[PDB]
């Protein structure tokens, strides 16, 4: 038996605009903010305990693992940021609203985009507004020119996490060590696809409550022994759940 | 030529009811936390950029460093903690305020303790209302049954804080990354004698300002090229 959590941060500042995020570094808005509380409190209010963490270099998802941290006093545990576990990069619609973005690229794009898995937006080219804020980050400067996404679809996204998660965080579940990450929907959705065997449809079909705690029992072999299990009051998680679906 | 940054956290919850603290893992009082979000909006002010961070296992630090690195947008650096850096251990005079000390201890082992560079507090025993609190907290798991102190002289706290220093931050300074140390009085007052080659008494009569940014600038050899500097509006 291992034991290993799962978070998703909750709503940020962009979401509010209804604009795509992607890479840009939006941070949490109030309420995102209170979503990484409530999952802190109810992993605090189950006595979890964790060895070290693992997390994106974007704020939001930093800023939900500090929040948890906080609440479960394990503000001392060893924290590894990495690129690998960002959100799955939008290219050219970053920053663009849906309707800028049907504007500017059609229904039939838009649809395409959506629906596919493998099928990425366009690239961020050096004259979108955002690609000098986003490519030209310092804390990419180690990334090779093959590494660093102009565009990513779910696909690339999900071939750009397994590698973090084969090399880094493997090890450490192995090592026992009880593992919390903290990232993004795209990004855990990678993980989840890897340990729960899901086919591309399921996995673009699922969609992961946010400030949730995501819990896995996983067997020596690291299967999941039974799929993932949501923390927190039976009535909000099955409310979050329903909201989720719909 | 390299720069090197300090920061000492601000006040602490225990602060406020004048109670040794020592390694009970006491918060940021209000006042400790806005400290913290003036000297990270004077890094920013200055443009200060770093490459990773160090501090304690302790939260006061950590919650500091945390609070610079949103004030500068560097939420995303690696951060490093590490016992070396925490505060000195009080042993028996943890969780005792000045009065409680005094009638338990007397006015002339207080005078000593306060003074002297390389006599330690009493130890923190068994019986001792914080011993599993701190004795028995998971983080020290890995320590050693000689790590593990039950109190530290100021010596004893340079001496576990030095090595880490010297194994670890000064090989990244070396590789030229620009480092920021958030810790406390105690194992900040080991990296400036070290770096300055002071005396006992004077490191004993350095009292680093909390919440400011000490910055250090140095040379090929590590050794400052001019006093320690802070950071901020020209009050603080
Ligand atoms: S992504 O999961 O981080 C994301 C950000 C904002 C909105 C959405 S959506 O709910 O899936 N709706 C949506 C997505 C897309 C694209 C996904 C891949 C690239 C473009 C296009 C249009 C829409 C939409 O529903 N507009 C009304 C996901
Ligand atoms: S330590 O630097 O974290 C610390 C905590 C609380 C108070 C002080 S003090 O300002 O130096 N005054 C003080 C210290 C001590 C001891 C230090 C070594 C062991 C005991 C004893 C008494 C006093 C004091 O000022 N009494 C009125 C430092
Ligand atoms: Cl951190």
């Amino acid at each position: 038996a291992y034991k290993l959590v799962l978070i998703r941060h909750g709503e940020s500042a962009w979401n509010l605009e209804n604009r795509f995020s992607g890479w840009y570094d939006a941070d949490l808005s109030p309420a995102g903010h209170e979503e990484a509380k409530r999952g802190g409190q109810a992993l605090r209010d189950a006595g979890y305990e964790f060895d070290i963490c693992f997390t994106s270099v974007q704020k939001r998802a930093i800023r939900t693992l500090w929040t948890v941290l906080d609440a479960i006093d394990q503000m001392w545990l060893p924290v590894v940021r990495t690129w690998r576990l960002n959100e799955r990069h939008y290219g050219g619609l970053t920053g663009l609203n849906k309707a800028e973005t049907a504007a500017k690229h059609g229904e039939a794009q838009v649809k395409i985009w959506r629906r596919s898995y493998d099928v990425p937006p366009p690239p961020m080219e050096p004259d979108h507004p955002f690609y000098s804020n986003i490519s030209k980050d310092r804390r990419y400067a180690d990334l090779t020119e093959d590494q660093l996404p102009s565009c990513e679809s779910l696909k690339d996204t999900i071939a750009r996490a397994l590698p973090f998660w084969n090399e880094e965080i493997v090890p450490q579940i192995k090592e026992g060590k009880r593992v919390l990450i903290a990232a993004h929907g795209n990004s855990l959705r990678g993980i989840v696809k890897h340990l729960e065997g899901l086919s591309e449809e399921a996995i673009m079909e699922l969609n992961l409550p946010t400030g949730i705690p995501i819990v896995y029992e996983l067997d020596k072999n690291l299967k999941p022994i039974k799929p993932m299990q949501f923390l927190g009051d039976e009535e909000t998680v099955r409310k979050a759940m329903e909201a989720v679906a719909a």
